[PDB]
């Protein structure tokens, strides 16, 4: 089998407090299934109250249907197959918080 290669997923460059993001952890080759885990610097994402994840054997969407400032920071998702590894890391940066 081929070992999987990470197709690159970011976030939006201007992240307002309150509104949603979704990005798309997903390959451009390698043999399914394939396997996702998500981090937030660290920490189990999906269990943020947040954060929901739609996984399947091709990809994994995380979904943060309220961003708060709790969500700021590095989101790693690690995907697997038998064959092989790879690993993409995005920073959520918030340009505008709650201001009223």
């Amino acid at each position: 089998g081929s070992p999987p290669e990470i197709k690159p997923f970011y976030f939006s460059s201007s992240v307002q407090e309150g509104q949603r993001e979704q990005v798309i952890c997903s390959a451009i080759t390698g043999d399914l299934p394939l396997l996702f885990s998500w981090k937030k610097d660290g920490l189990i994402v999906e269990n943020f109250k947040d954060i929901t994840l739609v996984t399947n054997d091709l990809f994994s969407v995380l979904v943060i249907s309220s961003i708060k400032p709790e969500h700021i920071g590095n989101y790693t998702c690690n995907l697997e197959n038998p064959f092989g590894s790879d690993v993409h890391t995005a920073a959520l940066t918030m340009k505008v918080p709650e201001l009223s």
